[PDB]
This record gives C-alpha cells, sequence and structure tokens, in this order.
DNA sequence: GGGGTGTGGTAG
DNA sequence: ATCGCTACCACACCCC
C-alpha cells in the first residue's frame, strides 16, 4: 500500500490507472507517427477522394484480458458469461465489459456495484484483473497488420485501440461496395489471426463522421460501408443524440431540452433548425451537428487529415491526480508538487521543450461533503480552482517551475486537509534550436 | 483588429 | 478497498 505521501506514490498510481495508460499509449503513438513521418509530405490533399476506415476493437480490454487470462478463470466463457475489467469489488471502474454484460445493461465506466444489480438471480458477473502489457502488445500487433497490409495512404492513430485509415482513390478507378465489403474483411481476418483472438469493427464511408456512426452500427464484431450517397431514415433512426462525436452529456441534456426530447439523430434531424441548434449548443457546436445530420465534417474535423503532423503535435503536457490525495500539512502538499514537477520537467526533456507558461488545478472538498466520500480514496464532491502563470523567459528549470507552482497553489487558498486533487501543467511549449547564444 | 484569463465540455 | 487521466477546443468576460 502506498500513499500520496509516500515517494512512490505517483510511480504507483499511474502504473495501477488505466486512465494513465490509455493518455500515454496514445502521446507515445503520437510522437511516433511524429518521427516516422519526419521526412513523408503525410497528407490527403484537395486533388484526393479518399475513402474512410474507421478501426475499433470490440470491448477492447476484456476481449484481451479474457485471451490472457489465467488459471483461476480458465473455465469463464467470454461468449456466455458477462465479463469486465476492474480493481475492486463495489465502487470500482468497469473499463471494459463484454457484450454479454452489455445485453443486461452494463456500460463501461459504471461501478462494479451498479453493474452486479442489473443482473438476474442465479447470473455471476466475472471480473478479471487489468492486463496492461498484454493491451499494448495486442496494440502492437494491431497496427503492425494495418501497416502491413499496404491498403491505406494515412494510417492516424486515434488510441490504443482504434485508429482512422484513408485508402485515397484514385477516379480513374471505380470503388464499389463490393471491393470495400471485401477490404473490410480482410482487415478483420487479418488482425484477428494477427492478435491472436481479438475482433474489431470497421465503419466504412466518404467522411469522418458517417465512418464512426457506420462503426458504432457494426458493433460487434462487423463492420458497415455507409455513404453520403447511402444515407437514409433508416440509418439516422439507428443513433442515439450523444452518438454524434461531440455530443456529450451536456450537450445531450441541451438538446433534449431545446427539441422536445429527440430520442434518434432522425427525430433530431426532422426537428432542428440550424440557428435554433446554435442557440442551444453554441455557434461552433452547432455548425459541427448541423454538418454531421448531413453526413458532412466541419473544418476543424477535416484538419487531420489535411494537416496531420500539426494535429498530431503535443502542444501542452500535464498531469492530474485526484484518487488518493490526503494530505495532513502544506509541506507534504510542496513535496507531491515537486514530485509532480519532476515527472513532468522529464517528460519535457524527453521532448526537448521548454515552457513558457504553467498552470496549477485542484479540486476541494466541497463545504458539506463527507471528508471521506463514497468511492474509496476517491476526490467525492469537489470544488475546482485553476490559476496559471506566464514565465517569461522560457525554461525547464526545476528551480523556477516548482517554486511558481507551490506559489501558484498558496494562491489558491486550500487547506492541505480539504485538498482533493491536483494538476500540473505546462500550457506553452517552446523548441530548443542549436542556437542558444542569449 | 489584436491580446489575455479561468471555466466547461468531450474524447478515448 | 482501489488506482476518478490528459489534450485541446470552445466560450464568456476582461484589456488595448
Ligand atoms: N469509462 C471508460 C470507457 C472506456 N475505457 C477505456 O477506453 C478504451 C476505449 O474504449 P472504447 O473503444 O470506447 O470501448 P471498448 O471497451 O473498446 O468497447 P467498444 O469499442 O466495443 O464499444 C478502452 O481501453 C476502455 O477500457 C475506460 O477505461 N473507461
Ligand atoms: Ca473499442
Ligand atoms: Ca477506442
Amino acid at each position: 500500500i502506498v500513499a500520496c505521501d509516500d515517494p512512490d506514490f505517483l510511480t504507483s498510481y499511474f502504473a495501477h490507472s488505466r486512465l494513465h495508460h490509455l493518455s500515454a499509449w496514445k502521446a507515445n503513438l503520437k510522437d511516433k507517427f511524429l518521427n516516422e513521418n519526419i521526412h513523408k509530405y503525410t497528407k490527403i490533399t484537395d486533388k484526393d477522394t479518399y475513402i474512410i476506415f474507421h478501426i475499433d476493437f470490440d470491448c477492447f480490454f476484456a476481449t484481451v484480458a479474457y485471451l490472457c487470462r489465467s488459471s483461476s478463470f480458465s473455465a469463464c466463457d467470454f461468449k456466455r458469461d458477462p465479463i469486465v475489467v476492474c480493481h475492486g469489488t463495489k465502487n470500482s471502474d468497469i473499463a471494459s465489459c463484454n457484450y454479454v454484460a452489455r445485453s443486461y445493461g452494463i456500460k463501461n465506466g459504471m461501478w462494479v456495484s451498479q453493474a452486479e444489480k442489473m443482473l438476474p438471480n442465479g447470473i455471476k458477473l466475472i471480473s478479471l484483473p487489468y492486463t496492461f502489457e498484454q493491451f499494448q502488445l495486442k496494440s502492437e500487433a494491431f497496427y503492425s497488420t494495418l501497416k502491413r497490409l499496404n491498403i491505406f495512404n494515412l494510417i492516424l492513430p486515434i488510441s490504443i485501440d482504434e485508429a482512422v485509415c484513408v485508402r485515397i482513390i484514385p477516379d480513374n478507378i471505380h470503388n464499389t461496395n463490393t471491393l470495400n465489403a471485401r477490404l473490410c474483411e480482410e482487415i478483420r481476418q487479418e488482425i484477428f489471426q494477427g492478435t491472436n483472438g481479438c475482433t474489431v469493427s470497421i465503419g466504412c464511408s466518404d467522411s469522418l463522421v458517417l465512418a464512426r456512426l457506420a462503426l458504432k452500427m457494426a458493433k460487434p464484431n462487423g463492420y458497415n460501408i455507409t455513404f453520403k450517397s447511402n444515407l437514409s431514415e433508416e440509418f439516422w433512426s439507428s443513433f442515439k443524440l450523444d452518438d454524434l462525436p461531440g455530443v456529450g452529456h451536456s450537450t445531450l441534456s441541451r438538446l433534449e431540452s431545446t427539441f422536445d426530447s429527440p430520442h434518434s439523430l432522425n427525430d433530431l434531424r426532422k426537428r432542428y433548425t440550424l440557428d435554433a441548434l446554435k442557440a442551444s449548443v453554441g455557434s461552433k457546436l452547432g455548425m459541427k451537428i448541423h454538418l454531421a445530420l448531413q453526413g458532412q465534417d466541419d473544418e476543424e474535423s477535416l484538419k487531420i487529415l489535411y494537416d496531420p503532423k500539426e494535429v498530431l503535435q503535443r502542444k501542452s503536457l500535464s498531469i492530474d491526480i485526484n484518487w488518493g490525495i490526503r494530505f495532513k500539512n502544506i509541506t507534504q502538499v510542496d513535496l507531491f508538487i515537486e514530485r509532480g514537477c519532476q515527472y513532468l520537467l522529464e517528460k519535457l526533456n524527453e521532448i526537448n521543450k521548454t515552457t513558457s507558461q504553467i498552470t496549477l488545478k485542484l479540486m476541494r472538498r466541497c463545504k458539506d461533503a463527507p471528508i471521506e466520500p463514497p468511492k474509496y480514496m476517491g476526490m467525492g464532491r469537489c470544488d475546482s480552482f485553476s490559476r496559471s502563470s506566464r514565465l517569461g523567459i522560457p525554461t525547464n528549470e526545476f528551480g523556477i517551475i516548482a517554486t511558481e507552482m507551490k506559489s501558484l497553489y498558496r494562491t489558491l487558498g486550500c487547506p492541505p486537509m480539504e485538498l482533493r486533487g491536483l494538476a500540473l501543467q505546462f500550457n506553452k511549449l517552446v523548441d530548443v534550436g542549436p542556437d542558444n547564444n542569449q
């Protein structure tokens, strides 16, 4: 057991945190794309007509954890048992659940306690541990397979288990659904063989947004080809409002209040007006949704195709720790901040950059919230506070950055015992060139 | 027109 | 028990 005032805390927390792993994996995939394309002119141009193959592992962690499960779980049956991946037994996040579990209403991100209550009597939830290294190994096989097939002009990493793959179609060639179905089946089979049993689904379209929706439609373990010319009421009727990219719970709530609780993208499509949309959810998001309901990408989303180097370049660096934060005094807080600064500066030096601006963000227990919340070591209900500072001279000096971070904490006034979370951010990064003469 | 801040949301 | 991360866009409200 490692407490937050123990020097090993950051290492142990990050070693256990699937959300840390996900961000670290995504960051590494981005750096790798940039390094492998340092000299290639890697970008779709306006001259190209393209097809999007949006490819994603089905129940990634659950699939891999099951395939690599220990002897204690040998008799577990992936097609018949409800399976989740999590650390704990009660207020522990379900990071992944298989589709048997989803058939009972279980969803990623539920707590185990919640998920158990959805099972009929006699049916047992199987909980598998995380297998972080094997998650990474399976992803390696995935990305290696995509490259080996030599059918994509551009392979864009989205995450450990997801990529957007672009095929340019010369319009001396005649693309067909049959050719695209063959490609989907090739991809699916080769990844199945290369991952030793993981399944991917695939959405295939002529827009990013349609490929994403097609992917949702294809799951589990299938593919869906829906081009703009194929659109129909049957298609839009199949989606919830938050299936749209950019629509989370808060945008969901807003659209439901504004448009009389639409229950499908078809409902929304028939009811909205661009102007009422913008008023509900904002100008840019409103325009994005409008275009999405036409099967069309917005300018911002298209940047990944036309300048992936820029989109995938990292522009800030941070850590967030909002679990296990229980400090008795300001000395221990300050030492934790210093440990976080050290960790961040290692990351900053690995990419050979300096920072010109930093931010400290904290979570403070709400005045009326229990000191020990429902989730063990959780942040519980908090108020958030943030403050930033320009450094003037770009720097990677620990002395300067750590002192300023600790000062930022001081200015926010949070008593150490009330602290429940901390985020440390380098907001602006500056390249380090060969010329460092003042 | 240019600049800034803290906050909020979504992704994956 | 249990590991509630992190990047980046968008916005509302300030300055000139
Ligand atoms: N609340 C959540 C939701 C997602 N995940 C993780 O985020 C990654 C991507 O999840 P996603 O693709 O959205 O879901 P899958 O579990 O792969 O299921 P599916 O794609 O078939 O819907 C997976 O490693 C998953 O474990 C998580 O840790 N916490
Ligand atoms: Ca997935
Ligand atoms: Ca994914």
